[PDB]
């Protein structure tokens, strides 16, 4: 089966790409696996596959770290993401995000039910497993638990059956048969949980599938619209109906090739200690004492020689930057266009710790709008910061057509030189805020409200008559024929490969 | 003579460092020299020495580009700056800035007058030169003139004789015997000009010396205090009295080894067209039509085989970033400390286009102050933004002791994650603004006022009880013995030199 449709094939693809290091000597899930993975992510090294994990028994489990992190080379920087999607490994960010958006105006392709699959090769009932006895990693030394769930997909369905959501949300082992995790507004797992809580009759049927089809984990990380079943969106994106098997103990459906499946319930009444956790912005607050949602595990099924993917998240660069930031930016681009805003491109700069999104403006269309910075900033912020797709993003930077928003250096240049602090900005205090950002949840103001800004890095004439500058750079401040001469004579005059 | 005391020896030092490319074939001062230099600056290549400049006659002149720009290697990144100062080429920014500050609590060492020097090897009177006939560069294709003056030192003295200022300010050829240039508040050349204008009796005696002692051009670029004669400050910094010769046509004194000296007057009445110019923030606004100060040239003296240094300024990285930003940051650090503010370090991040300065706070001392963000931000902004040293800087970022302000990635991380937009900031609208920043002089508000901000990236407990987080990074989220094991086994597990 293709790499984008089968996690085991994706691992093979990384190996074939010379993008994998197979560690076959014993590695401790207590910090060592995650430390190696952290070092990989900080240096853009090859993904580690831990084939000999201390505490692995009866097939549970190996670990793959850094599944969606960056490669060192510029030419295939995003190759791991491209391998989630059947794209060439040289694909640009624009191409990856366009692939992730492509299903937004296609008919869904609903999934296909099959009678079995590799995820049924092994099973453990309610008397045969103990989650405290599995080689669950301690990912950061001050974490409040062993975070089994950093790269699996939670599966929950609305009470009426009409919406099945797939999403990533963290979870850690609470005891032999329970997890605790984040279930917070406005996330779809929270929205669906609220539906079950208002109905009041039962706990939420739940499954958590690890090592799912890579195209599915991508959509799990993306804020596609309310009410949209990720399985059918992935089907449309890939052109293929995803094959799903029924859970043994409930009527949810999991990908047939899932590496590991937990089946059980998400409580509508119980909570338990959750966190702290070393999180996407680069921090952990040791001892934070929060309550989280509580999940009961009734069954585990798994592939022979199962592999658990793991995100050792924190400082740059890991899945929480490459996937959360970029996929939110993609959805924000679409949202803006659907609201008749002249946005061509969006990206969350890594330098901002993916807390900013830069929005590239088609300034010809902006000029025809005959508007002003104050008005336009307000309109953009209202659209984005009032929507779920804007949840994680605290600063929007508007830039004109000369800026490549996928290049953080150029975003930083434009922000720093074209946006006058205060005057060229609009603050939003009455919007939902993202409490995980330290200056929110551990800051001076309300953890859940405000702290957002639209920073207009459009210059005045971009609203009126057109750009009125040239850059003082090699590209723009010298004629073509001179630039070419300089390049052609560079080495010969004495000065200093694409792939490398 | 030592490299830091003699420009000709500095050129030799760059050659010996394998940091020079001697171009001995004809190069056009119309754009080509500057284009090569621009490419060097954008790629951190070796400095170009143009030994065969189309239009060079009777010794005037060769060009050295990129004299204070960056080297490619991390290990000697700042080596060209270190060679201005007799420091090892591996010197850190902290070491360079500490050297530039060292004279601030030393007695000046006044200069020594000598009867002659190399700058007297050749002369041209008022009938023998024409500035339009020299190989003055066109640096950017839309510049409003040929900018002879990008890396020389203007010399002007107060009417009472008590203060002789050395500073860099741009100037371009107006006609055969005049320049126009920037003379703007609060700069010392402007302050002294105002003194002469209030006296009303004569034009300002003036000299402009190119290819001065490197330690002198550094101080020329630094906002040392009002009334302080740069020559004596450089003397104290270097431990050596600088040797100066008298001008032929006035009673000013120039460095004895200056490559080229212009002698004349800065008018207290006349102006002429000046600019536009491709400037430090990366822009030119073609056609801008400003009036600037007008200089009359009465005499040229020069060394045999004179070399004109040139800054091809614009987008990162050139002398306008390495010298303007860093030296302003140094002075701001000292200013803060003199005002009893607990600042240990300051740097202008390149990523900010040197419009920000990050201020590292000694948070133990901050805690003892028993203050708050609002109060502390206001105090810091008042000190800095009301002072000349803060002129060019529009955003101050306060960071705690864990942040290395000389590392832009870490400044950006702290700003993006620790400063809540709006709430954690104080805007300053009633301070002098820097009109050269596009969002000022070509923006939506007053060109010369406001647009400044203090952004507090200190976390709340840094004011009270101490840092309450650990970073989610390899360094902080794993114990020492594990980190060392990972590093020691890195290659052997399959993963990937200081100088490279
Ligand atoms: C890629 C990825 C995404 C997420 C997370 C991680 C990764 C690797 C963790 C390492 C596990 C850290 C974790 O903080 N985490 C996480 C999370 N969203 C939450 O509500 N809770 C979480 O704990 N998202 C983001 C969500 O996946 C997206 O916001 C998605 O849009 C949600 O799907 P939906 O609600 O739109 O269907
Ligand atoms: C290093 C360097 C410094 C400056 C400049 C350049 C370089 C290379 C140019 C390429 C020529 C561009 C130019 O815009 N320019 C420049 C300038 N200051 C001005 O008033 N006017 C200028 O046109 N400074 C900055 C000043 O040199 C410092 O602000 C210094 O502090 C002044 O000295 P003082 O008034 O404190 O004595
Ligand atoms: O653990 C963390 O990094 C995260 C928790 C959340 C919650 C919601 C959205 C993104 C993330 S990222
Ligand atoms: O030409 C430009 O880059 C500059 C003009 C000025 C004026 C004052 C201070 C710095 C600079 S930098
Ligand atoms: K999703
Ligand atoms: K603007
Ligand atoms: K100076
Ligand atoms: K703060
Ligand atoms: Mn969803
Ligand atoms: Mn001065």
């Amino acid at each position: 089966q293709p790499a984008h449709l089968c996690f085991r094939s994706f691992v093979e693809a990384l190996k074939v790409d010379n993008d994998l290091v197979e560690i076959n000597t014993p590695i401790d899930p207590n910090l060592e696996a995650a430390a190696i993975t952290r070092r990989v992510c900080e240096t853009n090294d090859k993904a580690p596959l831990f084939n000999n994990l201390i505490g692995m028994k009866n097939g549970l489990f190996r670990i793959l770290g850094a599944p969606g992190s960056l490669r060192k080379s510029s030419a295939d920087r995003y190759g791991r993401l491209a391998r989630h999607l059947a794209l060439p490994p040289t694909a640009s960010m624009r191409e990856i995000l366009d692939k992730m958006l492509s299903a937004s105006d296609m008919p869904p392709i609903p999934p296909t039910i099959v009678p079995t699959g590799p995820c049924k090769e092994n099973s453990l009932d309610d008397s045969e497993f103990d989650l405290t006895e599995l080689p669950v990693p301690l990912i950061h030394k001050s974490d409040g638990g062993k975070y089994i769930q950093t790269y699996g997909m939670h599966i929950v369905q609305s009470p009426d059956g009409t919406w099945t959501n797939w999403s990533i949300a963290r979870a850690m082992v609470h005891d032999k048969n329970h997890l605790t995790g984040l279930v917070i507004p406005p996330q779809h797992i929270w929205q669906i949980h609220q539906m079950w809580k208002k109905e009041g009759r039962s706990d939420v049927p739940w499954a958590l599938a690890f090592g799912v089809p890579p195209a599915a984990i991508m959509a799990s990380s993306m804020p596609i619209p309310d009410g949209v079943t990720e399985a059918g969106y992935v089907g449309a994106m890939t052109g293929s109906s995803l094959e799903l098997v029924k859970c043994d103990t409930n009527d949810l459906y999991v990908p047939a090739t899932s590496e590991i499946v937990l089946e059980g319930t998400l409580s509508i009444s119980e909570t338990g200690p959750e966190g702290p956790f070393g999180e996407m912005h680069g921090y952990i607050f040791p001892g934070d004492t929060h309550l989280g949602a509580k999940y009961k595990v009734n069954r585990i099924t798994y592939r022979n020689n199962a592999i658990m993917p793991m995100s050792s998240c924190g400082r740059l660069t890991d899945e929480t930057h490459t996937m959360i930031g970029s996929l939110a930016a993609a959805e924000i681009r679409k949202l803006c266009q659907q609201n008749d805003l002249p946005i061509t491109d969006a990206f969350a700069p890594f330098e901002s710790q993916v807390t900013w999104v830069a929005l590239r403006v088609d300034t010809e269309k902006l000029r025809a709008m005959k508007t002003t910075s104050e008005g336009f900033r307000k309109r953009v912020g209202d659209v984005v910061f009032n929507h779920k797709a804007g949840y994680t993003i605290h600063r929007l930077v508007l830039v004109g057509d000369d800026i490549d928003v996928y290049e953080g250096k150029d975003v930083l240049w434009a922000f720093s030189t074209r946006c006058r602090p205060g005057m060229d900005e609009t603050l939003f205090e009455d919007v939902r805020g993202f409490p995980l950002i330290p200056y929110m949840g551990h800051g001076n103001g309300p953890a859940h409200r405000g702290g957002k800004v639209v920073s207009d890095a459009l210059m005045p004439t971009e609203y009126t008559t057109g750009r009125n500058w040239e850059a003082a750079d090699f590209n723009q401040s010298y004629p073509e024929d001179l630039k070419q001469k300089v390049l052609d004579n560079w080495t010969k005059m004495g000065f200093s490969h694409h792939h490398h």
